């Protein structure tokens, strides 16, 4: 569904049609005006950065396995009149239908019998998905992959590609995949009794030499070298396709072009009918198009076990019955072809609509993730209290609707309660310690991450024991519209420390929100704090990013008792652009102000501009009022004379309209 | 159900997160203030106990079997209709809940020569009550095996009596065949073979039955947990962790607190024994059976209307030693030689070292309410914050004081024994020395330490009245009619564990009250015989 994909993103962001991706990590954010002040008995101290960027890194890897799975049937295309009143196939009137058509009559009685299986094996979502994968590896087929890279480093642990996927050679996009042909036969019209468990599509004209060798490697197995997000491991979809093309199939080509891929598309759409089987695929891929880098170090839990992506098995009767589709279908919604439309005039608005959904559940698995098991809607039951439909099993595209539902705050609906797609709730749900591995810098690391082992020379390949998984994304598309006081994404905000006279710089946080509050304004201001807990003993340092630069409270990597000394005479200045605490006495009260927002993309350290034409908000009459006016000037060649007019020079000659 | 549960606690005590329990044995109480002022015919006396220490003690030995039974479905195309209605995963839950805490609390020692009770006269061992057993830790108790956990990949026949939802999962369905008595690691038969890959609060409740059981408050209350009680853990079919301990003891002492009464009720009236399920049960589940007799027993503690979304029967039935008319034999050792005075023994003759049985005929109480203290108070147990006992003293002839009534009698001894006066009497018709001194953790007398239902009468020994405990409030000679006006001030709870303080670390209501679980309370209706409890509708 395009329509609900684009409400996510913000008012200010105005996008373009190309955007011209030449690398497999992407820091999209915004541009904002902060005007931070120090109030304090003494006087206020004033500080103002003019272009302040909070950024998310989004890259083109993360490991996932495809797996065929049942699901329902999806009944739009097929003729109105086989149709009752209720909406479910009237057995009768298909054998109405078959009997008064172009049928050989031999057939009719054997073809009807097999109807009560056959009709209700409609969906071509496993076709399609496989064939928009194949349209952006052959686009951004140049991107590569390195083995010995950095996943993450935040100066302290490092993680490094070779950790979180092995059997991983480096190589490019393009040269990843090596995809052998499936055998695309031509359908006999006589024949005898229809053969069950192989799909039969229907086609317009002629097969093209292009599309053989396309529909060829799209019903066939993945096998990928680099652990790319659009080139991961798939099953064998089938092992034969029928097409029903009067027109005699041509034979393999070999190669072809990202435009040809388009082409294949909208001939297979037209001819079977099959919109709401395209928007159930593009909303698949939406979801496993980008995986985000972990913001901090212990975030990467997410990724440690390959999640799985349902992709409903490829089923398909339309060339055994040509008569039952026809230019008078039945559909549910009247918007019904809104989504191929969309892609088919800006393909690469996809990776906006992506970025938009994963930052939209990974925010809200942040504050799903901090709930008590003992409540009404907890880890375990957010989902069956939400939904309001009959879906199969609650996997896939489900739980990641019901996400963006509680972000937004809004309801989203969809014609056919389908469950296909990635599942994001898997490490939540074990309720388990899990153990990422990292390559040490510094000696004085198992201090602030909770490391197996006390004392570590540098170089050395260690564990850290992860138990709440703290939060992957900052909300920065999404930000100020669902405000939560856990990530505190205010455009106005204000904190009060108060501290005497008597006590020599050293503070005492009793409060846990306040805490959180000041640390994260301090390193706006470019200050690098460092508390240390009375209780336990541990330390935490409010410089845990070098992303979006602010300080949330899971960072503490322990819940306890909340006593965290900060002695303010070992504040240092970090960054540029900072106000500075030299001395403070008395209460101290920090503020700070967000004005103006601009979108800004960064790529390979230089920045990536949006390039083309303007994108618009495509609407149903936008085009059938077109179709209404029908160009309904009489094509009749109407030629309007000229008459000559004579002026002062006479040598050269002058026409005017009338 | 934690809202539930966690109204239970009284108003003043609010536990913190983390309890590092060390011990197969937890005492619970309260340090109170007392203040006593004493007047009778001989003049006035005023007194003041600064700590009073009244506590039960509850421990993790308890014989319990598993049985699987079919039950409702939990609703939170041919072969979809056949399983629907036939959906519960509150067994596989309830498994995995109990592998949580064998793991966490696995250093708990049980020794089969230790002592279970211990008065003075009598004695029993956990050899007696639990045979067929070895000495044991926790984590030694089980050795699991595991079922196995295939993958589903298009096929289009779901196979039979196998759930569609790995070493946790493995051993959660498999079957539990412990040594040592425990109560988190009981006997429960296999979930299911294989597993292809509002139910947990069903399983939440139905572990806070089982994971504590009450140690006796006197030997007569060991009848109870003689006959091992059946745990309904439904069949499995799909298509704050350290609260729970509080929650459980909360909920125990509720059920064996009130059981107390409902013993005591004859069995020729509307509300009995046998019929007070029935009444009170405003849904329609399978059998009045598990957690429906439990929440019934807390809806009579409390007072309050009780209700579940679901009518779900599933968890242990305490109600099986009450419901039989037979007298249960206890087996008990014997410590001094004078044991036949006191006790219903069989030989009237006994040694120190012997093995003999006494005679349990009506069921005594089990616990005296802590937790639930003065919520609503009973004559029975009389746990008021503030009352006035008024007793006329019988004539003392020789040394000997008659007591022929029954209330008079109760209300005599609880007075001596809030001054702190060890008095010992002798019943007439059977000849038994019955002493105000029974138990020693709650400082308080109730009637079925005589432990002769019937009728009698009391002859006192007003010269042997020893002095325990003395405040300035306690007089040994009472003349006339004596009054004693107690005040209670000045609760905190307090946890002791292996004889040393445990301490704590860390738009439209669319009613549909068709299908809904919902118990009705009882109130206690006072009468003149006072050895009878009689219920009524409030």
């Amino acid at each position: 569904m395009s329509s609900l994909l684009n409400s996510l993103l913000p008012e200010y962001f105005k996008p373009k049609t190309n955007l011209n991706i030449n690398s497999s990590r992407v820091q999209y954010g915004f541009n904002a005006r902060i005007d931070m002040q120090y109030e304090d008995d003494s006087g206020t101290r004033k500080g103002s950065r003019p272009n302040a960027f909070m950024s998310n890194t989004v890259a083109f890897i993360g490991n996932y396995e495809g797996i065929i799975v049942d699901d329902i049937p999806i009944l739009d295309g097929l003729r109105a009149d086989i149709f009752d009143t209720h909406g479910d196939l009237d057995m009768g009137l298909v054998e109405d239908a078959l009997s008064k058509s172009t049928m050989i009559r031999r057939n009719v009685p054997t073809y009807t019998a097999y109807a009560s299986e056959l009709l209700y094996k409609r969906n071509l979502t496993s076709l399609f998905y496989n064939m928009l994968r194949l349209y952006y590896i052959k686009k951004w087929g140049s991107i590569k992959y390195e083995k010995d890279a950095i996943f993450y480093d935040n100066g302290h642990a490092c993680l490094l590609n070779r950790q979180l996927f092995p059997k991983s050679r480096d190589a490019s996009l393009e040269s990843s995949l090596s995809l052998p042909e499936a055998e695309i036969a031509m359908l006999d019209p006589g024949l005898e009794f229809p053969e069950e468990d192989v799909p039969a599509i229907l086609w317009h004209g002629r097969v093209s030499s292009r599309a053989t060798c396309i529909l060829g490697q799209a019903c066939s197995e993945f096998a990928p070298l680099a652990p790319f997000s659009i080139a991961h491991y798939s099953p064998q979809l089938t092992r034969k396709l029928f097409v029903n093309a009067p027109a005699g199939i041509e034979p393999s080509s070999g190669r072809y072009t990202h435009e040809d891929v388009k082409d294949a598309i909208t001939i297979l759409v037209s001819a079977n009918q099959a919109y709401t089987d395209f928007e159930a695929a593009y909303l698949m891929l939406a979801q496993t198009l980008v995986s985000p880098v972990p913001r901090t170090a212990e975030a990467s839990a997410w990724f440690i076990n390959a999640g799985m992506v349902n992709m409903p098995t490829l089923s398909c009767a339309n060339g055994y019955y040509p008569a039952l589709t026809n230019v008078n279908p039945y559909h549910r919604l009247d918007t019904w072809k809104d989504t191929l439309n969309h892609w088919v005039a800006y393909p690469d608005m996809l990776f906006y609509h992506s970025v938009a959904m994963i930052e939209s559940c990974y925010v809200e698995l942040g504050n799903v993730a901090r709930v008590s098991d003992s409540d009404a809607i907890n880890k375990y039951t957010f989902t069956e209290l939400s939904v309001q439909g009959r879906p199969v099993m609650n996997r896939g595209i489900i739980v990641d609707l019901t996400l963006v539902a509680m972000r937004t705050g809004r309801e989203i609906s969809l014609p056919y309660p389908v469950s296909c797609g990635l599942t994001r709730t898997d490490a939540l749900l074990q309720g388990t310690e899990i153990h990422v591995p990292v390559v040490v810098k510094d000696i004085d690391m198992p201090q602030y991450y909770n490391a197996i082992d006390k004392d570590v020379i540098e170089g050395q390949e260690t564990v850290i024991k992860v138990k709440q998984l703290p939060p992957a994304m900052y909300p920065i598309y999404t930000y100020g519209i669902n405000t939560t006081e856990f990530y505190s994404d205010h455009f106005e905000d204000q904190v009060q420390v108060e501290m005497a006279p008597i006590d020599n710089g050293k503070a005492v946080f009793n409060d846990a929100r306040k805490f959180s509050k000041f640390m994260s304004i301090m390193r706006m201001m470019g200050n690098d704090v460092t508390a240390t807990d009375l209780v336990t003993g541990r330390k935490v340092s409010n410089w845990a990013d070098n992303s979006s630069g602010r300080f949330l409270y899971t960072d503490v990597k322990y819940e306890g008792q909340t006593a965290f000394l900060v002695d303010m005479d070992t504040v240092k200045a970090r960054d540029h652009c900072w106000v500075s605490i030299v001395d403070p006495n008395g209460t101290m009260n920090l503020s700070y102000k967000m004005t103006n927002f601009r979108a800004a993309m960064f790529s390979r350290n230089k920045p990536l501009y949006m390039t083309g034409g303007s994108v618009r908000t495509i609407a149903t009459g936008n085009y059938r009022d077109a179709a209404e006016r029908l160009r309904a000037m009489d094509e009749t060649l109407r030629l309007k004379p000229f008459k000559i007019t004579e002026k002062l020079d006479f040598r050269v000659a002058a026409y005017a309209i009338p």
